[PDB]
């Protein structure tokens, strides 16, 4: 009185409740259930996908074909299945003609054209060219799959995983990086582009914010000149570094609880309040904070760089010679058709980034900072970063006391 | 040619850019703020704010009244001035008739009255009562300030740190405590209040989520007939306690991949799609999962029982007798007329809370836990939240890999 299965099925160890008494059990719907998935089939898929016994066909198989010969760590041969489990299903021959039709799925497939570039993947010792040697073939000049003929040796003796870093990693070394190089470039220059495009426009809206904050520039005035105020004639300025900005709160007042920063905010707030909008005006600068803009600027030379090497294969490289490639191989297909638009992609975003780099050195002159400087370049936004958040610490505080204060004086 | 303070003030060390050059700097406008502020008189305050050397003045008196006799701890005489610091101006007179007349402002500083009420402040040791003998008052009888008369020593010898524990730690321990326990009361009762039925709220409406929530129920007899489909006869089950709930995925299919949990939701999802509603009407069940409704409930006890004492305390207690009171002491003043309120805040989250317990262990029984139990009754949402969150995680790997096959198939 209940589906059953016919073959044994995986057990679930639940601590049942003993009896439909008071409770949420016992409406019989659950019988429903179990005849209405019987009906659909659901329970017969079920019965398959928890089956307790590997089914004997597959296991000798997988036994069988755990014998043959290796010459992969236990490491590469491993991951091998991990990174290509969404081809378990295919023959060694097939899955290769995945990968070398290069396929609509297969460069979809964000992580196996990852896997397939791998260094130590690709990178083939001395020792394994040699081990791999008697099963090689050699394809250069080969003008078609049903035309070479050259096994040398068996390759079937050799475990699945084997077999495939033979095909292409081996077979195909002359030109296996410059293969996967070029098809990474095809499925990627578009979104590295994009997000390229999206870090350089943070930066460029810090810069510009920085470039027309009056009131940023209004504040510091007010802290020059209380600053010229209290130092003596030694220390006397006619403006200051940057440097500055982090060192207003290691000067106390004589209670010592306000701060430097402190007065300055409670000066501006209550003598210059449009000064405050600076806050308001310069979140940009607070967002650009986790973008190196000498990270971006090379990581842009880069993207050009790897569209240019491509190219290059392509033109005069390993990839010039299509007589060299395997005969399933299709990369020039796929390829070719797309570097110009990558390029074209790669000289808009120069163009750009090389037009901020203009703006943001000549900003960082503006506050007397040296634009050849790594290090300053690279700490320029946090160090207006940090002075705003503790302008607003500072600001805090004040309305605080303040209030304490507006309190007492009252009681 | 700038203003100049006459006193010497603290310096600020900055890094000045040396020169007016293509910069933001030398507009003239620091100079306009140095006479502006000037004017206004902020300068003058800066120069008293900032002061290189502390007023001679007030650096005798601290000097004086810093070499003077304390009985008191290096811990307790510093957190003294630190909690108490919006009084440092005031005299050790004023501060304690601030205290004890229980001024508004002193009320509406919760941060004190939680210091004056501290267990190793309160508390004095029978030696310590001995060391602060000689200067001690009783004020027993006492009615009035001018006609005490009991010097006894002198308690300007002491600290300022130690003439305040004196006069009321110690001169009023016959009930500084009930004083403080009082107060307290009388100053958080309202929030406390509040804040209680607050979560409570959350627990009533986690409660009532699962109290009607079909779908949950639904998923629950899917689950147990699938269950039953794969266990043999000894695990048959009528139903299944929580526990089941968090062992849903140690079972895995054969590919190894999806877990037992990953079918069920595809099962739910792709033949009875509304009761997936469950998880959006579970949220306040996602919600409430940071309250022990143990725990609120004794916060309950704890408040009702807190404003229980306070009440003995004032018609029996050390505040019953009030000649046993300083004179400028009024605790009661501002304690009775609030007591009757507090109460009726006490009785009415009483009844909520009886009415929530009684819904919420039903609840349990419910789903066959025993409301018994202190750790089954603590446990009870984690484990409808925990499963949630898997059905969750698990709808989100299937959604994934179906789109993987979504793509896989076509090409």
């Amino acid at each position: 009185k209940y589906p059953r299965p016919h073959k044994k099925l995986k057990q679930l160890h639940w601590e049942k409740l003993d009896c439909t008494d008071n409770s949420i059990w016992g409406t019989g719907k659950a019988e429903k259930f179990a005849d209405d998935l019987y009906e659909k089939g659901v329970l017969a898929d079920l019965e398959k996908a928890f089956a307790a016994r590997e089914i004997k066909s597959l296991a000798s198989k997988r036994k069988e074909d755990l014998q043959k010969i290796t010459f992969l760590s236990r490491d590469i041969s491993q991951q091998f299945g991990i990174n290509l489990h969404m081809y378990s299903s295919l023959s060694v021959a097939d899955l290769v003609k995945k990968i070398l039709n290069c396929d609509r799925d297969f460069l979809q497939t964000p992580s196996v054209v990852e896997f397939l570039s791998k260094s130590e993947i690709i990178e083939v010792s001395v020792n394994l060219a040699r081990n791999y040697a008697p099963y090689s073939t050699d394809w250069e000049g080969v003008r078609n799959l049903e035309d070479a003929k050259p096994p040398e040796k068996d390759p079937n003796d050799l475990q699945r995983a084997d077999q495939i870093y033979l095909q292409l990693m081996v077979n195909l070394e002359s030109y296996w990086g410059s293969r996967m190089r070029a098809l990474t470039v095809v499925t990627s220059y578009e979104r590295e582009y994009n997000e390229l495009l999206a870090k350089l426009r943070k930066v460029d809206k810090a810069v510009s914010a920085l470039q027309e904050s009056d009131n940023l520039r209004n504040v510091f005035n007010v802290i020059l000149a209380v600053g010229n105020f209290m130092n003596d004639t030694s220390k006397q300025a006619q403006g200051f570094k940057l440097s500055t900005l982090q060192r207003l709160t290691f000067i106390k007042d004589t209670t010592n609880s306000m701060t430097f920063l402190n007065y300055v905010e409670k000066i501006v707030r209550l003598n210059y309040p449009s000064f405050n909008d600076f806050l308001s005006e310069l979140e940009p600068v607070l967002d650009v904070v986790k973008v190196s803009i000498e990270q971006l600027v090379n990581d842009c030379k880069d993207f050009s760089q790897s569209i240019v090497n491509v190219e290059r294969s392509v033109e005069i490289g390993n990839l010039s010679d299509s007589s060299k490639f395997h005969p399933l191989d299709k990369v020039l297909i796929k390829t070719l058709p797309v570097l110009p638009e990558a390029r074209k992609k790669g000289d808009l975003l120069e163009d750009e980034v090389k037009l901020t780099i203009m703006e943001f050195e000549s900003l960082m002159h503006t506050y007397g900072e040296d634009s050849g400087d790594k290090f300053a370049k690279i700490s320029f936004f946090k160090k207006f970063a940090d002075f705003i958040n503790e302008y607003k610490k500072a600001q805090a505080q004040n309305l605080a006391a303040e209030e304490e204060e507006r309190l007492y004086i009252k009681h």
